[PDB]
């Protein structure tokens, strides 16, 4: 009762959070002895493992001082700056604490540089109030800010008077969302002259060594956090000096800390090569095969969005939902209960044989569920809003949008989310 | 050239930053390999020294997974939230990633909770533009703030209508202002029937195991950060469930990181001795007994405000300003430039003899000012300002309190 906030975390069947009191790559063990394969990896920030050994050497030995100071200044900070700058394109890089104050401090710098009001929204871009919902959908919220959901019918709508709007700022699925929604956002903000921001905290660095929708997209800014650091308390923007020069006046005390930076070099590093990406990707992917395979013969209702990098399950009903997560906690697979799961790069065979086991054991008990009616549409989008807080891409008609937008947001009020 | 912020850091005579490779307890190493004493310390975040042992093996077992994962809870959160409301008191305390992210996240909250609109501001609370300047004084900036300088008469006047203010949100100094001012600002507060909030970011836990201001202002609501990791990137806030209770939309990504729980649970151990902060205050003492000395000797006119804790040199012009801190440079103590100085709990007899060594070497390097006018208020308020941001407490009246601000800004 102290904890004045109310944290993401693994929760059990009682709302309280899980213990954790070690963690080994793949592995969590939770304060009763009992051991964990972890497929949500602190919401998809660890993709490397639990104490990856040489990012946990280079943090211990900067922790003794030997790599620089506090302070100020160290030849790693250019380090970092330098490969995010490689790694992601654009003139400058800003570092911040959490991707909730990189993206606010992003998109701020953005409406000053412009001197436009509105930024126009999809996706979960952090906990402050700033992106607080609106009292009536479609108006702007008391910070300027406009929710279009994802449905580019809507942000169309919005664009057909641009000159209010400094930038278009959204939160890449690529479970949801197709490469040519991508491809028709771009040419939507193009047709407007708007400045586009590729909110990137989640999917930043993970299906590649750079931005996930460097092609698609061309961010004016980007911004990244999750894929840096390991885990480490970390984000950063880059892009135009001119669109984010209001970012000169930023500084905060913590700025030169050293153990944080040795992180983000150490991970960086391997991001760098592509290597962790790929392992995530070919782990994950095998993991699909089998169990989609394990729920088909089994004959559960529940499809798999996505693919290895991230992966949601899609059961056709709540309550089957509800007994999947229940399911996968008695055999400890610690899965992101009804959002997307992250495999790290620690995910080698040892781990996905054990993993396919578990899972396996997870359909014996779904047993009771088993020939209930397939995976509907309605399904579908409950589930995908629960991930990117916003509407997946398939074919509707403008008042389906409405219906939509009415039943998701109405049956979301009065549940806590798991951001 | 990459980078797009202007981070606050030791910067040479081209307004470069210095490159430190290697630092512990008291000591810098730079690029060039010349050694320097740290006044600095992450503008007074290490109280304890660099690479301070015991932070260090908590921090590497940490790294390890030893302590437990990112993904969720470990009984080092239960440890860390433990010791904070014994240290400041409240019923509810909140986690954050900056001293900014944790200010701007109470001062909301308590907006939320009360549905009044304005903040009386006094003092820096962060980089988040929340805080810019109004277009013009005594007036709201774009997000209902209204900074009153810490003039007790501005306050006054903005407290006439209380039924819009929120909250009255100040920074501590206590070079500059004094125990009374203090007691004044909690009977206005109280008069008025207003939240206080103690933005302690920089004072908390240094002066002692607690609040600077637990007694003199018996804050609703507190903020640290500063002194509670050793440097480590986390900021708490404190205080009335009621208050408070809009935190409960707060969540961030890497809130469970298990490195940064674990120097805050170090470094907070060893601020609830109260032995840390009788070091640096004695060693502080100790280094300006003899810096107030060899100023005096030289016939410089530098006066030092504040005290072991916090201390700042007041130079009668910004040349010889100017001048102390080249001479400073080139005998490698590194000062916290026009700001204020606070040492660490490493600054041994060892540490404090080699500085006093250095200083006399300064007050040499100065001759030429020597005899110089002395320090006059207008130094005064100036180099006051550029530590809190407002005025320092000093008599005045509405038409020089109006002045001051005018020439400061
Ligand atoms: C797309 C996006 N943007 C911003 C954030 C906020 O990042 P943090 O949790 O580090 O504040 C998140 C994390 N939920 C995210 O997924
Ligand atoms: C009183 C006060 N409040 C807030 C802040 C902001 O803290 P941070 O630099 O950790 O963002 C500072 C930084 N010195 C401060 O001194």
């Amino acid at each position: 009762s102290l904890l004045a906030e109310f944290p993401t975390c693994p929760r059990d069947e009682k709302d309280r959070p899980r213990v954790f009191t070690a963690a080994s790559g793949a592995w969590l063990t939770d304060e009763s002895g009992f051991r964990w394969i972890d497929f949500d990896n602190a919401r998809g920030s660890i993709l490397l493992g639990h104490g990856d050994p040489v990012v946990a050497e280079a943090v211990a030995r900067a922790a003794t001082g030997a790599d620089g100071t506090a302070t100020g200044w160290s030849r790693r900070v250019d380090a970092v700056l330098e490969r995010l700058h490689a790694l992601c394109g654009g003139e400058v890089v800003g570092l911040f604490r959490s991707g909730t104050a990189a993206v606010r401090a992003a998109v701020l710098a953005v409406r000053e540089a412009t001197g436009r009001p509105l930024l126009l929204s999809a996706g979960y871009h952090g906990y402050d109030p700033m992106w607080y919902p609106s009292e009536a959908p479609l108006e702007p919220n008391a910070d300027g800010v406009v929710d279009f959901f994802f449905d580019l019918g809507l942000l169309r709508e919005l664009l057909r008077a641009p000159e209010r709007v400094a930038a278009v700022v959204v939160s890449p699925d690529h479970m949801h969302l197709s490469p040519g929604w991508y491809r028709e956002l771009r040419r939507l903000c193009s047709a407007a002259g708007v400045v586009l921001v590729a909110d990137e905290v989640k999917v930043g660095l993970r299906y590649a060594p750079g931005l996930s929708t460097a092609e698609l997209l061309a961010p004016d800014v980007w911004v990244v956090a999750k894929g840096m650091a390991n885990g480490h308390a970390v984000s950063a923007v880059g892009g135009s000096r001119r669109l984010l020069k209001p970012l000169k006046e930023v500084s905060f005390t913590s700025f030169f800390e050293p153990t944080i930076l040795a992180a983000a070099d150490a991970a960086l590093a391997r991001v760098a090569t592509g290597e962790p990406q790929r392992a995530v990707r070919e782990a994950g992917d095998r993991f699909l095969r089998h169990a989609r395979k394990a729920l088909d013969d089994a004959s559960l209702p529940v499809e798999i969005a996505g693919d290895g990098t991230f992966f949601q399950f899609v059961p056709a009903t709540e309550e089957l939902e509800e007994a999947l997560y229940g399911a996968a906690n008695a055999e400890g697979l610690l899965f992101y209960a009804g959002d997307n799961q992250g495999v790290s790069a620690a995910f080698d065979e040892a781990v996905l044989g054990e993993a396919e086991r578990r899972f396996a054991r997870v359909c014996e008990r779904l047993a009771p569920y088993a020939g209930g009616e397939p995976v509907g549409d309605a399904a579908r989008y409950r589930v995908a809003w629960n991930v990117m807080d916003g509407l997946r891409q398939a074919p509707r008609d403008r008042e389906e949008t409405t219906g939509l937008l009415a039943r998701l947001l109405d049956d979301l009020e009065h549940h806590h989310h798991h951001h």
